[PDB]
């Protein structure tokens, strides 16, 4: 109903303004050392890590630029984004070899100088969003330099796609855990995300062309050929590779002991598949192309997520399960909820089936009633199926505010479109 | 016999020193306008064209740099190469968008400002050779800038390989004759050539890696999957395309009215296939890899050339015929003779079959006894099967001295290796 949509939008708006953005505004700007503080425990207090990761600093720039562009934050977020861009350029850019370093310490010294394409994707995305939000040409300048370095050093001109981890001097890393011989969904999907906003910013043909090439790589090489669901890791020739952990990580390793088929490699992520599909719809909007350009793919992604991933009984989306439809891990992790909020709304907009709005409300009620720590404003990172926290730190080097603020802003916008339609 | 090899080498050496290089040294340097004059009629006199094409100027730099590196030219060719590099940078480099322009007039003004990857390949090759020959870092500097622009603007990150023609501002040209929707043997083979010398010059991992990727594209996508012979034109997805002429050309259009199956599209060039195979062997030498890394491919290329392309009765190599082995066009064109001289020697070195040295001597006798215009020193461009000139201009915007000087130097070297082995 229109009354229901209005209630859901109000709930998001009040929380985003009074809860989520103040958690960050009151804590994060580091005026002594530059950049952003992001290590907060279950009480919102500094947990002390001597880290300013490329992921944390760039995601922060993305959140404050995009939220400012959307009218949120009381006007203060453009200057917070500028503070972060100062740190990215002055402390994280390699003035000898180009590209941004993977890790600094809290004082701003480089401690991991590798060139990691997952991080560089987030640099392109955040810095393009920053120029769009502020007009400061530095964002586009360094986004374009990073794009150009990826074309030179990372694109595989024979098989297509990208090699993904390099030493500081852009020599390719070794095989296996060192990261130099796999091509992955995580990197290729986030490059589509980043190139969308790069093209929004520049309007240049090359960015349009290579955004479309990246979409084609994902649809034709990364997604399962029958099921349309994301497969995580490939060899350079785009045959499927055994899944391995890399030396360089950007999340915590959760093992659910009750998870099923823990050795199987037919696993796929409902959250990632929803994220891919709504980011693909956003790309098509920026490209001026109809969603039915990729009707089959978008339908496969969303159908599999709603048919298997949504916990109708307790609320929220499961972690992972098989391509063919068996759920493996029913824990509730934060970022997949965020990406299902946006994706289920866009599935309703394009596919028009009421199950997708039923799924949206299920996810939304889970996030508000179980996952948000309303005492502080941030989201619990990992919960039991029923919604009891498992891990309780609010934020760290890999959990900042990229998924949650974006899901709040993009859900309130899509709900408005649904109400108006 | 060793006496025969010595006679053949002496014949080359005397001609290269006293005939071929003096034709060029006495005619080509344009001190008034800069760059090189290359338009000479059947009497060696200026034929008047108001053109200084990227192909003519870059091939000239390649010849004078490589011949100097080999000890030829009486010491004067390094400065002639420097004169050409001054013209490439001062008159043919785009200081606003990067890359070299396709065409200037004799006074040095830009008259076709498109960015044509076939020309840019020859820029990379010639400028890398120039730094190797002279130590002037400008060659490597602009070769590297051009390589980097090709990765940014020309590489297809989805299907691999290169789009090949662009407007001045690096926007892709239109479909069909405008050149923006085909991938071709001509460009991809010459990129392997150019990247070999770029990697020789820089020793950088990225150039090694992308030389090997280019070799793999040629072997796995461009060469016929059964016959190993080059197929000329593909769509972006590497399906075979109908052969078309482009608006931008770099040779004269010869129609032989007596040529067979003039509408067939299973045609392949013996000269191109030999050129590919010996340039691939040269790449493997520079890479430190054995020829048997690509034994099957190299064997296919050379076997098809010697079994079908060599005119045992009259001498020389035919223009083209089918992949499956029928000859279509028995005219004798200059550059295919040059590339068969080097390739038949390297086929003998690797494959050890006496037919390849018999083929070399057949080609060598044809070139010296029929194709060289010993009155002047340059090679007739096109002859009847029996060796009577058809076209008699000595040189123009697309026929300079790249094929012939290289074949003379590289044949005398390979003959020496054979004698010594």
């Amino acid at each position: 109903t229109s009354e229901k949509i209005a209630s859901l939008r109000q709930e998001i708006e009040t929380y985003l303004n009074t809860g989520l953005l103040p958690f960050w505004i009151t804590r994060t700007v580091d005026k002594e050392n530059g950049g952003f503080l992001t290590h907060f425990d279950q009480f919102g207090n500094d947990s002390g890590e001597d880290e300013k990761s490329l992921i944390a600093q760039s995601r922060s720039v993305f959140t404050y630029s995009s939220a400012h562009r959307a009218g949120y934050g009381g006007g203060v977020l453009a200057e917070m984004a500028r503070h972060g861009v100062d740190y990215l350029i002055n402390n994280m850019w390699d003035n000898e070899h180009g590209g941004f370093y993977w890790m600094t310490n809290r004082k701003g010294e480089v401690t991991i100088d590798q060139k990691i394409v997952y991080g560089l994707s987030f640099c392109i995305y955040s810095l393009s969003e920053y120029t769009l939000a502020t007009g400061d040409p530095r964002g586009r300048e360094y986004a374009e330099k990073t794009f150009d370095l990826l074309q030179k050093y990372a694109v595989d001109t024979h098989y297509g796609g990208y090699f993904e981890m390099f030493n500081r001097d852009w020599t390719l890393k070794g095989p296996g855990a060192a990261g130099g011989d796999r091509k992955t969904l995580d990197v290729h999907m986030h490059l589509m995300e980043a190139y969308t906003t790069l093209y929004e910013c520049t309007g240049q043909e090359i960015h349009r062309r290579k955004l479309l090439e990246t979409i084609e790589l994902l649809v034709n090489k990364v997604m399962h050929p029958e099921y349309g669901t994301g497969i995580p890791q490939f060899w350079a020739d785009w045959s499927v590779a055994p899944q391995i952990k890399f030396d360089i990580v950007w999340g915590w390793d959760r093992f659910n002991p009750d998870g099923l088929k823990s050795a199987a490699e037919d696993n796929t992520s409902y959250g990632h598949n929803s994220e891919f599909a709504w980011l693909l719809m956003h790309a098509l909007d920026i490209l001026g192309l109809p969603y039915d350009t990729y009707r089959e793919q978008i339908t496969k992604s969303y159908t599999h997520a709603v048919e298997n991933g949504v916990d109708w009984e307790f609320g929220g989306v499961y972690v992972e399960g098989s391509h063919a439809g068996q759920v493996y891990d029913k824990e509730k992790e934060f970022w997949q909820q965020a990406e299902m909020l946006i994706g289920m709304l866009d599935a309703y907009r394009f596919l028009k089936d009421e199950k997708y709005l039923q799924a949206y409300e299920n996810i939304h009620r889970f996030v508000f009633d179980k996952m948000i720590n309303h005492s502080l404003g941030e989201w619990w990172p990992l919960m039991t199926r029923e919604g009891v926290p498992i891990w309780k730190h609010m934020s760290h080097s890999w959990k900042i505010n990229y998924h949650d603020v974006r899901s709040m802003i993009q859900s309130i916008v899509r709900l408005d479109k649904i109400a108006k339609g």
